[PDB]
């Protein structure tokens, strides 16, 4: 509803087919980000990807963080620091991509004045928050606080069967990458919350006990 | 510097005064934010504060992240979610607070062209990424991850030594609520750190090999 007023308004400006550009993706593509001189912000409009922990030592990447409809993207790139590559999670994605300058112009002028761009940051900050709060933990509480992280951003609730649902590119292998732990880990943890009541069944896609949920 | 030229140009505005406000905290004092209506943004000009994990099961509760001189802060209550509290660690710290219609206003307007602030932004998001790489690591890579993470946030350079020295207020009690494990686990360590020639010695302030590291 949000970014479809901010869209809206961009189209209002002269100069919006000039600044303002649409890519679209499928599954395992990877997203990348051209190292031009005028740089951009990209937001996601459709679909999930993932962002990877790179790893030559590791057959498949662990996944650090999804990246989700409303998403911002390519913040990361003004940074003074200096890795982690982009892959499409879903069947397709679409997103804009928005050069930089014109957007940083046209934030005082807009009355849905900036809070959407530092909303939109502020919500990565809080799901980066959430993260690190796995840090130190053992496989099994990775998994509860990963299931519960994933409701939250990309659930969808039954509540009829008071069960919240998660997308269909969340199996076994792709939790098992967000948990940072393997497969076969994965697997029998599963069954442990089946036993636990969290989960009704070991089978994606999730489906979560509304109850066992905040 | 560069904050420097920004706050000399907001001293241009005549509505400086009453947008820009300043805030000076002293050693394990906490740093609050009023949720006023109006709400702002809050950069620290010196000092160091740290970000806890709210744990009431822990008396000393772990050390999510540090907050750094040019950090923005309070971004996070922009957001559409919903604990972690910030305590000065340093002897004091100098902030100022500036409403943030104002700032979100002299954005455009200010040929340091809001890059300051995605700039800020975008080296949060890369220190975040930094940390995620903790998860699922044991103590000792946790330690190695952080007087490293350390060390680029915050160390200062002897060279002629060829040692990166990390500041007073970073002993083994904050080391240990940084690597979210025990201080006896923490002396352990560092000692270890020491035989492999990573750490010059085991007491602080910690004086971090300039070879063993990047």
């Amino acid at each position: 509803e949000k970014l479809d007023t901010v869209l809206g308004y961009l189209k209002e400006f002269p100069d919006y087919y000039k600044y303002v550009t649409k890519k679209t993706y499928t599954l395992n593509e990877k997203i990348i980000f051209e190292d031009e001189k005028a740089k951009s912000i990209f937001f996601i409009v459709e679909g999930y990807a993932a962002v990877e922990l790179e790893d030559n030592l590791r057959k498949t990447n662990y996944i650090s963080i999804f990246v989700l409809p409303y998403n911002v993207l390519g913040i990361d790139a003004f940074s003074s620091y200096p890795k982690h590559s982009i892959t499409v999670m879903s069947e397709s994605l679409m997103l804009y991509k928005i050069d930089a300058d014109f957007l940083l112009n046209i934030l005082s002028i807009k009355p849905d004045v900036n809070d959407f761009l530092l909303t939109s940051i502020a919500d990565v900050f809080a799901r980066h928050y959430a993260l690190l709060g796995m840090i130190a933990k053992t496989p099994k509480e990775r998994i509860y606080m990963a299931l519960e992280n994933l409701a939250v951003e990309m659930g969808t609730e039954d509540e009829e069967r008071n069960e919240i649902v998660l997308p269909n590119f969340i199996n076994q292998s792709v939790l098992a990458r967000y948990c940072r732990t393997t497969q076969p880990n994965i697997s029998n943890l599963l069954t442990e919350l089946v036993e636990e009541e969290f989960l009704i069944n070991k089978k994606s896609p999730y489906r979560i006990d509304k109850d066992s949920l905040d």
